[PDB]
């Protein structure tokens, strides 16, 4: 009623900034609990803070703490820390700003309707606050020096601050929280966000203009999240935006790549010939007593799918994204700094720890072949196109067991950074990063390299297979070439598991939770306190998941990107949703997390640059041992009478004599086709039958691989050599933005004249 | 007399700081010149500067002024920068101690005697000097606060400060000597350095215990150095000294690693083939219509000299020193913060102009091919071993045209420096030292690059050879080899134009220069005042060319070091005697330079990691495709029935028909040796002459270019993830210095309450 439900005092002028809840059920350990409560409320007592009790609540065995700050220990702790705060100084800011008009005059309807957005030709000053020099600052109203972020920091300092006599070496309410005697601590919200008859507050003006599905299409007020939540909430979202924002001219280009090849299909010769029907080839069947022999025609639909994703086109698209996110660091390095400006914030156990790391990475390193090798096994044992649906169950099948070791591994990590001493609390969190880091890539990683890089390379010749334990054979590629398959996994989990599932379990998890104590607890008419509203709510977790997802989101884009046009389309429309969706979680779900002071994102620039360096010899080695660009080159300007691409598959196919089989490999029926067979043809480059060296690595096969290394040393040192130029070229610091702080201290020093006048 | 011979002024207590000396030749122009000096001495006056004047000197048309500086300007001055005194506060410095312990004891023998060297366990404080708290710092005596060098500073920035009113563009010392209103411009030395009746001064201790011949053994008093001359010319000795520390432990490796291979070379295969002379292998001719049938046993000293200069050991070493760089770059960043500690210091015309350099790079890249081709020719001519004497005198006759190059590409470096404006004084040097350094890499490394990746290469085949013009022949390599004159370019390079020609030149330069100044200026019995004697010194230059020779010095151990093991001890024997050589010539021969306030090196950093990245892909090429390792790995694995090294040189030869030699090639006699030839053999892998494809390019030519083709591959990334590890491991500041400003900030806290106190 008169407390304006919890917010004030009893007596309506002391406003609470910290609440802290014990469970003071209706017994030497209690007592002993009880005694060191009461010891530490007496230092808070000692300190300067206001304390207060509430045992009169509907929930059973809960007991609630209010604290409150009076004025000069909220100056004297001002003055400890370095805080800046506004000035009545008051200066003016001081072809190609025609442009700069023009789009400001286009750009309007986008903008969001808040009151910081209006420009702002004058800027004021900002100094360290101090009890010594009380005159720069007016001090005219004290209720609005000082905001609520900024007034809960401070108390939540004095807290940390705060020592228990009995126990010297505890310190803080961490220790206090850790041990069992308090259960929560939590700031307050500032009221509703919904709700007619609700008067004006951050909420639901956020609420309103921010975190909503319909104003998708609009900026974002970042000035007013940071006044709301932080500066380290802030980054975040900056981030995810400048990222958004680059991926718009690059989802235009592969698009048109893409098309490029839809055009140019039917006038393709080597899949001209493939369907050709004149032609009678046969080949040599691909598995043991089962299979049979079959025709080169039946493959024509592959033929011509593969020409879409190879093409010249597709590796000049390689050599566009090579340097797009060489210039995507640049512009969020000279981005991070108009931020800063603006925000005025310019041993023995260690090595078992390693080596059992080590361990632990090399043994995920191991599972994950075998892992799919037994859901391909089990897909293609479940039905008895055919592999179409066979591919298709075997990675949706691999799918849920990667889901469900991920948790495992982030246990296991987390066990591991436990079991190890930390000697801070900054070292703990880069620690734990780095371990959840490198096995969510080892696991989600794994079954790309495999499929790329060793899938059917190393099985012998018809007449001298390779067989493992003297009873298993090795398995071969698809009929048409393993080139389909990988296409077949990228758009299977960019579209699926990335987009849909894990959209659906974030929305629908806190479901579960609410559901859950609705069912524990088991109506209300009076207008319950605000502290007993916000006990019902989730508490924050952190941000390390969030950056994990973004991070790996970028490598799919990146590494995978020399078959594949259209992956940077497929992220855009999540990353339009995933801003969004996060915007309503902190307004409307979670409790009111505290303020943190950060000037970088930290430990993610260098696990991007990394990955931006690793993607270079992936792609090159993915150019030439994948595809088929060098063997046709090597054919056009080597062995051709014309000059163009007539004979190409005449080229790149063996002969074998059908009655040289091994003993138990001959098919079980070689009259299906419906004639007789005497040769059958293979892809190789080996020597004729009607030769004296019969099945022997010929002249042709040592051509190629050079060919095929040399393009790997060419491609790598003139990558690299161009990425460092645009590094070297573009300045790190804005010309503006530097020129502006010179002005400022000229005028600075008549400011510390005007210290003593 | 009475003045101590100009030190003192003729009261004899004022200290001479500086000294301006103008041309007074006993006339509108001059008249000017007066009336502007008389200008700027009454600008001087009215800063405070006490003015003398001087005109009887025995030299004709010469006038003196003396200045003074009072004890109120230079405290001003003083509080005007930031500079640090030392203060009344002394605190204490606050297994593995006793190996320090017993070096300690070992290496007493080769210290300096100097009072600095005495260990100290305690330092006192230091704080900013200023007029408002004088009781920090004690001022007992006004002559000894100060030394002469921080003196003559304050003097140097006031004559800076001062501005003429008839010139307000004109501003400072520089644009009055420019103009050629004066002459010049010097401090004074203390004192003489050599006499019986001489009192102590730093000079003749300088002298005595650091510049000299006989101590060649000892360690630096690098605080004395400091002291006297100032901290841009103590960072260039300290990095000289620890970089001539390092070359101990590398100089012994390889000269170990060049001794294996002399006692295992009577063992040798490949070598013990070549020199039997039971075999008759008859070679075909290297020229036309001149040269005759050879023998392949008139080559068998260089098959065995070349056995010294190639085998595992040789790669082992490249290995080696690939990591010895990064080691060396560790060890001067972290010795370069612990000098900073205790030393107190913690638009069209621009594209014209870059066009046209590198217009200018590409010609004296051309130019180097011609002159290298034009004294080979003219080697050839002056003779009519042969073949010896020729190379060297090549070699002989090509260095003098280089060391007349160079200085015609300085002054074009200088000219385009100057002709385009320059912004400020430091982005003039910055231009001027990249400009320079270009040319002399390009000039220097032109011709090594020549002979080991182009001479003898892309020439023909017997029957089939290449000309250019239609009338000249292209240069095939020796008869032994091509690895033979690289090794010789290098040494001679190395251990004459290095060691020999350029310390006679240093030495004997300023010879000239006084001879001509006697035979001009035509005894004393008189003695000359400070002033007199010091005009007959020579002015201080800089420290661009002495950076530049040590990198220049620096390219040829890292370079070409995979075939040259005994490089790093050529660069030690000169290293020894190039710091006492330079020694000499501050104390004895220059004049006194301006102290100068320095933290780094500056730009050679840069440059030093540039070559060091730069080494690896030269090394990897020049194992890959110089030596014969590639192919002995090649015939042993693949076509050795033994296993063993029998039957190699069998395997690199082809045959000819001397019966198929083209019209006007043929030798002139063909019965020199004695017997009719009908088959000569060459080096290459070609089809024999009795088959139905002759001279065609066989299998074996692909199989051994794959082989040389993945070498490369696996060499440079494996040596660079190999340099990048070490540089992360190893941390970039001290533990113990990081430390002890800890504790002494935490006591500073303590003395800013004394600052009140
Ligand atoms: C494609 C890269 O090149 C190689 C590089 C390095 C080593 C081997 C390489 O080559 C791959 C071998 N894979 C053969 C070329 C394909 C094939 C196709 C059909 C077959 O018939 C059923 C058989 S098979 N098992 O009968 O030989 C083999
Ligand atoms: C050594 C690297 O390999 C090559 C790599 C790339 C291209 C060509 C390469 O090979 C070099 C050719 N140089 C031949 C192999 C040497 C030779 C020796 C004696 C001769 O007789 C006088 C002749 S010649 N002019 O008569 O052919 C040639
Ligand atoms: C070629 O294949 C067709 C496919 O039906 C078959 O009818 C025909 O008999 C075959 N001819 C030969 C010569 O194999
Ligand atoms: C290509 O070769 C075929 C057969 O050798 C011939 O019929 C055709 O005209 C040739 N095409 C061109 C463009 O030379
Ligand atoms: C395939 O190549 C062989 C080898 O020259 C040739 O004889 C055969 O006719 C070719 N096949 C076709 C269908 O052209
Ligand atoms: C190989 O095939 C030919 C017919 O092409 C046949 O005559 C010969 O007998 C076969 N080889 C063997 C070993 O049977
Ligand atoms: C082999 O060379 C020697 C060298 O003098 C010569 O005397 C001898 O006649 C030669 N023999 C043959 C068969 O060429
Ligand atoms: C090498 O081969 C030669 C001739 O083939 C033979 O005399 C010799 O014994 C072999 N050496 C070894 C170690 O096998
Ligand atoms: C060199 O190789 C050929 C080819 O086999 C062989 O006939 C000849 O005897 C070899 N020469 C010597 C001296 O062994
Ligand atoms: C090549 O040499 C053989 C002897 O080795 C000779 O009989 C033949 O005539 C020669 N070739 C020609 C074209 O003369
Ligand atoms: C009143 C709201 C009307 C618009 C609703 C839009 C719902 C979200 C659609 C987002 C689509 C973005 C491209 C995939
Ligand atoms: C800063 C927030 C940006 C949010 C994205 C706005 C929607 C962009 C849609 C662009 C469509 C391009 C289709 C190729
Ligand atoms: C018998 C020939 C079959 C050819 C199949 C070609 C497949 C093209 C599919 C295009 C889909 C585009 C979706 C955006
Ligand atoms: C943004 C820079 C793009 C440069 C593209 C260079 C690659 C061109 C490849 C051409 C292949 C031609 C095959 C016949
Ligand atoms: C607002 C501007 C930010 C920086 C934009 C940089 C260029 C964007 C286009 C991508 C270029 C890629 C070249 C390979
Ligand atoms: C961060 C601002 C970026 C401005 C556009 C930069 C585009 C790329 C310039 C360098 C191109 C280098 C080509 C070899
Ligand atoms: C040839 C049989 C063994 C294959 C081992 C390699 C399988 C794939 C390894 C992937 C390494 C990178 C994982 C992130
Ligand atoms: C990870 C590398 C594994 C190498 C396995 C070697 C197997 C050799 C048998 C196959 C040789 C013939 C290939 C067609
Ligand atoms: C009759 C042929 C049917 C072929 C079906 C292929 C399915 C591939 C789907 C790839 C994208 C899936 C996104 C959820
Ligand atoms: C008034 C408009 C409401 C639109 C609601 C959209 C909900 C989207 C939930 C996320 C779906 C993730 C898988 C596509
Ligand atoms: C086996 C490859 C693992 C991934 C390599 C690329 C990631 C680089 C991460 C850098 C970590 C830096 C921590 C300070
Ligand atoms: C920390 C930022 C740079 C990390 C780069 C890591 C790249 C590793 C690639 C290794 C390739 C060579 C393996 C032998
Ligand atoms: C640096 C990445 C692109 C290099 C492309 C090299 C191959 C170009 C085609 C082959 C040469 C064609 C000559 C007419
Ligand atoms: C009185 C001086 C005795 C020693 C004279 C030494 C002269 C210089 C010799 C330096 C040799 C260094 C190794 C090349
Ligand atoms: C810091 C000054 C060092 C001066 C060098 C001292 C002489 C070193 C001689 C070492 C001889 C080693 C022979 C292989
Ligand atoms: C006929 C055989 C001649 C062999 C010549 C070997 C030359 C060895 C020279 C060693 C010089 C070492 C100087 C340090
Ligand atoms: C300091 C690290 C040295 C490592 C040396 C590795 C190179 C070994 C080469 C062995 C060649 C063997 C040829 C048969
Ligand atoms: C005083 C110590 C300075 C640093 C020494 C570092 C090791 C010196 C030996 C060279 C090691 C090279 C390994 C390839
Ligand atoms: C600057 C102090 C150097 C101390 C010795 C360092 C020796 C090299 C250590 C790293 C070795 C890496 C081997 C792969
Ligand atoms: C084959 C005829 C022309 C040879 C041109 C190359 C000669 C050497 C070039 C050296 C480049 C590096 C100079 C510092
Ligand atoms: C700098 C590269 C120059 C290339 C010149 C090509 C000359 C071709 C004639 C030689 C071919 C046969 C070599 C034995
Ligand atoms: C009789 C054979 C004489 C051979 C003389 C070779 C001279 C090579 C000299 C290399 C070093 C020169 C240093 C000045
Ligand atoms: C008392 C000892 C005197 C020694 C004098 C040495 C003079 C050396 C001059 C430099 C010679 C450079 C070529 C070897
Ligand atoms: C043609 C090669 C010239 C030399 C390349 C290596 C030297 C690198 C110098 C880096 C200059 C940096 C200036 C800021
Ligand atoms: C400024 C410090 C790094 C400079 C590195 C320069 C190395 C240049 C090597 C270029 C190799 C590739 C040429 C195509
Ligand atoms: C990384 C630099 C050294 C690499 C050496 C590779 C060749 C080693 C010899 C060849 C293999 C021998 C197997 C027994
Ligand atoms: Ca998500
Ligand atoms: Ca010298």
């Amino acid at each position: 009623a008169e407390c304006k439900y919890g917010l004030y005092f009893r007596d309506g002028k002391r406003k609470v900034d910290y609440i802290l809840v014990y469970h003071h059920k209706r017994d030497y350990h209690e007592d002993d609990k009880r005694f060191r409560r009461e010891e530490y409320e007496g230092n808070l007592l000692e300190a300067g803070l206001e304390l207060e009790n509430d045992e009169d609540t509907k929930i059973h065995g809960v007991g609630f703490v209010k604290i409150h700050a009076p004025w000069h220990v909220l100056c004297r702790e001002a003055e400890f820390l370095k805080l800046k705060m506004p000035t009545k100084k008051v200066y003016h800011i001081s072809l190609l700003k025609t442009i700069n008009s023009v789009l400001q005059k286009i750009t309007d309807p986008i903008q969001p309707k808040v009151a910081e957005h209006r420009p702002q030709t004058t800027k004021r000053l900002s100094y360290p606050f101090s009890r010594e020099k009380q005159h720069l600052f007016d001090l005219t109203d004290r209720d609005s020096f000082f905001d609520s972020k900024t007034r809960s920091t401070i108390v939540y300092e004095i807290l940390k601050r705060t020592t228990c006599t009995k126990a010297k070496y505890s310190m803080g309410i961490t220790s206090l929280l850790a041990n069992g005697v308090y259960s929560a601590a939590y700031p307050l919200h500032d009221g509703d966000y919904e709700g007619d008859n609700v008067e004006f507050n951050d909420r639901k003006l956020l609420y309103e203009e921010w975190a909503s599905y319909g104003v998708f299409y609009k900026y974002q007020p970042i000035d007013l999240v940071r006044k709301y939540f932080g500066e380290k909430v802030g980054l975040y979202f900056a981030w995810l935006g400048a990222y958004t924002q680059m991926l718009i001219p690059a989802s235009i280009v592969g698009v048109i790549v893409f098309l490029y090849g839809c055009a140019t299909v039917d006038e393709n010769i080597p899949s001209m010939e493939m369907c050709d029907q004149r032609y009678n080839i046969t080949m040599c069947p691909l598995c043991d007593k089962t299979c049979s022999y079959w025709k080169m025609s039946s493959a024509c639909a592959t033929a011509r799918a593969s020409h879409l994703f190879d093409n010249p086109a597709t590796v000049f698209f390689s050599v566009f994204m090579a340097l797009w996110a060489a210039t995507f660091m640049e512009h969020w390095k000279r981005k991070q700094m108009r931020l800063n400006y603006r925000w005025d914030l310019t041993a023995y156990f260690t090595n078992l720890v390693s080596i059992i790391f080590m361990i632990a990475v090399t043994f995920a390193i191991v599972l994950g072949v075998i892992i799919y090798r037994i859901s391909t096994a089990a897909a293609l044992a479940m039905n008895s196109n055919i592999r179409v649906t066979v591919t298709a169950t075997a990675v949706i099948i691999n799918l849920v067991v990667i889901i469900l070791l991920d948790e495992v591994y982030g246990c296991i990590a987390r066990w591991l950074t436990k079991i190890e001493v930390p000697k801070t609390e900054k070292s703990f969190e880069e620690r734990l990063t780095f371990k959840a880091f490198l096995l969510k890539f080892v696991n989600s990683y794994t079954p790309i390299f495999y499929v790329a890089f060793f899938k059917g390379r190393f099985v012998g010749r018809p007449g001298d297979y390779v067989y493992i334990f003297r009873s298993f054979r090795m398995e071969e590629c698809a009929p048409g070439g393993c080139l389909m398959e990988l296409c077949i996994q990228l758009s299977i989990i960019m579209l699926g598991k990335q987009l849909i599932q894990n959209n659906l379990f974030e929305i629908g998890i806190p479901k579960m939770k609410k559901f859950i104590r609705y069912l524990k607890l088991r109506e209300y008419v009076k207008r319950k306190q605000r502290y007993e509203v916000d006990f019902n709510l989730e508490p924050f977790a952190g941000l390390t998941p969030e950056y994990m997802e973004m991070i790996i989101q970028f490598g799919f884009v990146t590494l995978f990107v020399a078959s594949f046009p259209l992956a940077p389309l497929f992220a855009l429309l999540n990353n339009i949703i995933e801003i969004r969706l996060d915007a309503k979680k902190f307004v409307t779900e979670l409790r009111r997390p505290v303020a943190i002071r950060a000037k970088d994102i930290g430990i993610w620039y260098n696990i991007l640059r990394g990955v931006g360096k690793l993607a270079v010899i992936i792609n090159a080695f993915v150019i030439s041992f994948t595809s088929d660009f060098i063997p046709r080159l090597v054919y056009l300007y080597m062995y051709s009478q014309n000059g163009t691409m007539h004979g190409f598959v005449n080229h790149t196919l063996s002969s074998f004599n059908v009655s040289d089989f091994q003993n138990g490999t001959a098919p079980n029926d070689p009259l299906d086709l419906g004639y007789e067979v005497q040769i059958c043809r293979y892809k190789d480059y080996r020597e004729p039958p009607w030769s004296e060296h019969k099945y022997d690595i010929s002249k042709d096969f040592w051509a190629v691989l050079a060919a095929r290394l040399a393009f790997v040393i060419v491609f790598q040192n003139l990558v690299m050599f161009m990425s460092d130029f645009v590094d070297w070229v573009i300045p790190d610091i804005p010309k503006d933005i530097s020129q502006q702080i010179h002005k400022e201290k000229v005028l600075m020093v008549e400011l510390f004249m005007r210290e003593e006048q």
